């Protein structure tokens, strides 16, 4: 019952975010949630932890629980995590799954392609259906060295989501095949999805919210370049920030030699579940990026984690008069905040 | 305003499980709460925790703290366990009653009958009504050897709502009125009552679940019948282990002089209160008996406990169909799943 | 929804506390949120903490983040904690503000007044409107030598909701303007605020709930006075116990040099934050003050809180059959409960 106009934020130096109730109603979480979440293609996980036949892993989004496998065939299938008998949680975790899926309830098995294998007794049930038992599946894609599921039957391909951001990507950084997971942050937010990306579209904030980082590094002339349903923050020592639509964010830091990957999971309309994953090339960790691992842990996201909850708490105010101006300036400089408009312009399609 | 027919699984031979949506909905519990709870006699005990003037014990179910207590008179009372003055808890835990119940805020003092024995300066209150400001009854009697409350006046007697199950379970032990209470496991368990039930209605995930269990004994027949609002499951050294309407289970395990029973006392539409109660006839244990509780409470209820908050997990998928096949077989042998059948047959009578 | 008569306990020697919806329903707060606490003057403070140029508190009712500042021009005011660009908080805690309030997040500056002073960039943001980005105000006043807000606009003064207090309240301590803050418990207490009130306004529990206090003491003479929306609770070394509307009481024992303070902040229909202060007129404390703080901290107070929590339990039971008769005696007897009736009676207007 909420609708945002179609031209909303359609022009960035003159534009304000959401009336407050978009960050806050269940309602409209609802809709962003089979509207936006149900029917695009999320990123799960990068390409390494499902490299090898049998290799699985498990996420959770908008309340479904997802096993992405790679086949004995090596052919890479996506299902909900939930066995077709009474329901039980088929696997857990991540790792190397047998040659079959052995639901821990009732033992019924499924082959890697989700076809049931064998129902324990089904030979003395009346009319057991065979081919109603199997695993539901849902679409997965390998695109730019990541996995992306897609919970709606008639997506096309990740390309058409997100057309020329592999290839951007694979230029800010070229070592991706061998990129391998060092650590993963989990962090269960309390705040809305679309207020952690607004932090993520600007730097207008880093300045006064991140001084050890900003205060070291003397980055004037940073520049953040809209596409198609993805942005680039690009400044100099290369830095590289995409942000893809939903919400899913790839860092190529200075080196260009590594990468850090936000991944947003929402769960209500005042709840993200948040991934923060670190890739190195190599799997011994040397001392430096071990420090680096912690600096990221105990410095770099909490201030982050701290803005966007602070943030959550005061939409909810009387007080709040019900947008925030856009910080956009003709110049398009390092500090404007022009990406926030193209993030909620797109946003804004979803709500008419 | 969900409906079931009337014939649901009335062919144990070919049917389904209920529509996810009677384990998850919460406006499915609250019809189920009034219609099944507080219109069922709901066991809460042994009796040997009641069995002398002034014991008395309190549980919680369906929202309602209760107090059951054995008057001085010897007589067997229920009461809601509230004060009539300004609602502050009268007792609490269980023990043993002094000569009147005190209330701990204004110290109006009532006798064990529920009657207001004083209220501080009443006779200084206009129009103060000495007898609506008494204790406020619900029904209790003692059946089998165990203890049932009843929130609806007009219930009968549990025999109507168990025909034939004391006369049953009797044989089954015939030293109930010896027991005593060696342990209780309380567990807020996040799964619907009906979940927990149908996981108490089948040994089809015996193997696959218990298996350090099933390993060991070698069970030389297994029958599931079916009775009046309750049923048998025995096994050969005999067990037996009765479920009765609408969750109480009663276990009499290979010896025959010792019992577990498992209360279920619902929360909301995803939790369940559990009591697991152990009882044998000996007051000081035995170091048999001591291993053997630490078994039940690490061992072999953790196995359950975790299956029926997986499935509670998956039935919320869209990935799950919606309703799960029950697995009866043609010889009602030991792994058939017809138990099930016949529960929710029962349970569908309510949803009319 | 269901509504009260206007006469409703205008009688206090026969009458009954409200049906127990009124104290569980999350409907009812959500109008007595809106209908009384956000056009009633709400005391939150002595004036003690706001007594130099740039002092400053936070605190928060009823949802609401509120900051009180007394500016650099001596001037006390009082703003919505939330930064009128993207929402984050402005200040934290209590103490002393710098010149300008800096926001954490992007780090526009206010005056203290609530006028904005620095936007970065903002000379550069097309049509920038400076004048409504400031904080957003609302009502304080100084009375009674304490510090009250008031979400309403239109709102006229603290002595037209309290006719006669401060006059009365001067009369009670002379030293108020000396007091200073030397403790203060803070409990977010499970009871609704009117359960609190109510076990304010009567003694009649004095001596089953508070044993300790109630034989050390001797009372030759108590009564409780109504006024206009505040009342009198008055002993013999005179003690003063007043209530006013709609939940701050002040308290002057019998020393009657210091003040004992209870402010309730409603959180919703079942949770109100509570602030117990402790004000002596000396800064540096006797170990006669520190004994009776934690007397006040660990013997008194837990007495109190455990009683309205047992109480908002109780008052869900179905087994309550709906209203407590308001213990009223004809002598207007130190144990009798009539100051409950005048409360109610105020409450019972907004249920029209
Ligand atoms: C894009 N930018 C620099 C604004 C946000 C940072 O990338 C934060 C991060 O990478 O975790
Ligand atoms: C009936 N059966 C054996 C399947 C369940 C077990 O009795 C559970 C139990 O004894 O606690
Ligand atoms: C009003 N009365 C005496 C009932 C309550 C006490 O004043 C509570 C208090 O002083 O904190
Ligand atoms: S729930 Fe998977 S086999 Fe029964
Ligand atoms: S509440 Fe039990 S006596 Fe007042
Ligand atoms: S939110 Fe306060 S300056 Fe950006
Ligand atoms: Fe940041
Ligand atoms: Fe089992
Ligand atoms: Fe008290």
């Amino acid at each position: 019952v909420e609708k945002l106009p179609e031209d909303f934020c359609a022009n960035p130096d003159v534009a304000w975010t959401f009336p407050k109730v978009f960050y806050t109603s269940s309602q409209v979480f609802e809709h962003e949630k089979e509207a936006i979440f149900a029917k695009s293609w999320i990123c799960v996980a990068h390409g390494s932890e499902l490299a090898q036949p049998n290799d699985y892993i498990t996420r959770k989004v908008i309340g479904e629980n997802i096993v992405i496998i790679r086949g004995k065939d090596s052919v890479l299938r996506a299902f909900y995590n939930v066995c077709p008998h009474r329901g039980h949680e088929l696997l857990s975790g991540s790792g190397k799954a047998k040659n079959v899926i052995t639901c821990p309830y009732h033992a019924w098995t499924f082959k890697l392609d989700g076809s049931l294998a064998l129902a324990r007794n089904c030979d003395h049930v009346e009319s057991f259906d065979k081919e109603n038992s199997s695993m539901v599946p849902l679409k997965v894609e390998e695109y730019a060295g990541f996995v992306f599921i897609n919970m709606d039957e008639n997506a096309t391909c990740v390309e058409d989501q997100l057309p020329g951001f592999a290839e951007r990507l694979n230029q800010a950084c070229g070592v991706i095949k061998d990129l391998k997971l060092a650590a993963r942050f989990v962090t269960e937010t309390p705040a809305n999805w679309k207020v952690i990306v607004d932090n993520y579209m600007e730097c207008y904030h880093c300045g006064p919210a991140h001084p050890g980082f900003a205060d070291s590094v003397q980055v004037d002339k940073y520049w953040h370049t809209t596409h198609q349903n993805w942005t680039l923050q690009y400044g100099f020592p290369e830095f590289h920030g995409f942000w893809t639509w939903p919400c899913t964010m790839f860092n190529v830091p200075p080196g260009s030699n590594f990468m850090t990957v936000i991944y947003e999971f929402p769960v209500d309309a005042e709840t993200t579940l948040q991934h923060y994953d670190i890739y190195f090339t190599n799997e011994e960790l040397t001392q430096d990026q071990k420090d680096l691992i912690e600096w990221y842990r105990n410095v770099f996201r909490p201030e982050d984690l701290n803005l966007v909850e602070s943030v959550q708490r005061g939409l909810k105010s009387r007080g709040y008069r019900g947008q925030g101006r856009i910080m956009t300036d003709k110049q398009r400089s390092g500090i404007s905040e022009h990406g926030i408009a193209y993030f909620q312009h797109l946003v804004a399609q979803y709500h008419q």
